């Protein structure tokens, strides 16, 4: 240890039996950009047990936040799911990630396409003032299997527009598009299937993807990433990086182990 920050959990909210979010303290020296992740975990037998976790809290927040999965036989989240208020967690002090604005070229629209816990890094981005200065429209797409998996759906819809600080920009510039596959919901199907049929653009009121206006940030399941990456690359969109800005950047919400 000592390469980590000791933070204290301040709030825990369990969305389902597999999804829960918890907030912690934020070290005064901990600094990050919206869309980055860190090594988050526990101190086990004097050794760090950490996994990659996107920072779901705003960089303006005096605190951290993590949108976490709950795996029964998972080394970290089986102990991490039983977190309580006041418990100690360790966060690495070196953020890293590809979900940065500077990895994208200046555009008119930012399409945040996410599934499951891939909403975590975009909860920080939509709660960043800079994304609304750089992009006229921020489209936050969240794909889940059940309605109960739509975490933060009342916060983004009802409480984020009332933010004393980002409210008028979230009201004007943020578009929130949740979709559910396996339960009756007002939006059905995979987010890829909504791109092929064009229902995504009919619902959000924006034209189809073009190389001049639309930038994308992808953070979801490997099967959504590989399917949306083929969709984006075959229309001409290129992947951006630190050395070469592009139209879309991609981060894994998890890996299949
Ligand atoms: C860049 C990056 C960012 C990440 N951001 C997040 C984040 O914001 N929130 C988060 O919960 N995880 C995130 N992860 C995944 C992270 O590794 C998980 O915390 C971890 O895999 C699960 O903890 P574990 O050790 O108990 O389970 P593991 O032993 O690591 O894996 C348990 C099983 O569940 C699967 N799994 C792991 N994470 C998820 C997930 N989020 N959703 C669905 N299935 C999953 C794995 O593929 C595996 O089969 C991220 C991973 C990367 C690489």
């Amino acid at each position: 240890s000592s390469n980590f920050n000791q933070e204290t959990v301040t709030d825990i909210h369990h969305w389902t039996d597999t999804l829960f979010s918890f907030r912690t303290t934020r070290d005064p020296g901990f600094r990050f950009q919206s869309g980055q992740f860190i090594m988050m975990g526990l101190e086990v037998n004097g050794k760090p047990l950490t996994r990659a976790y996107s920072i779901a809290s705003s960089l303006y927040e005096d605190g951290l936040e993590f949108f976490s999965i709950k795996v029964p036989n998972g080394p970290l989240t089986s102990k991490l799911q039983h977190l309580k208020k006041g418990d100690q967690i360790i966060v690495s002090k070196k953020p890293v990630g590809t979900l940065l604005y500077d990895n994208l070229k200046p555009g008119k629209h930012l399409w945040l396409l996410s599934t499951g816990t891939g909403l975590a890094p975009f909860l920080s981005i939509i709660r960043d003032l800079e994304v609304y200065e750089r992009f006229e429209k921020v489209i936050l797409v969240h794909g889940v299997r059940q309605v109960a998996e739509l975490a933060y759906t009342d916060f983004i819809s009802n409480e984020l527009p009332q933010d004393e600080f980002l409210g008028e920009m979230v009201k004007n510039q943020l578009i929130y598009y949740p979709t559910v596959t396996r339960e009756p919901y007002k939006t059905r199907g995979r987010l890829t299937d909504l791109i092929r049929s064009g229902q995504l653009f009919k619902d959000v009121g924006l034209p189809e993807f073009n190389h001049e206006d639309d930038r994308m940030m992808l953070c979801g399941s490997p099967e959504m990433l590989a399917e949306t990456k083929q969709i984006l690359e075959e229309r001409g969109f290129t992947e951006g990086s630190q050395s070469e800005p592009g139209e879309f950047v991609i981060e894994k919400a998890f890996v299949e182990k």
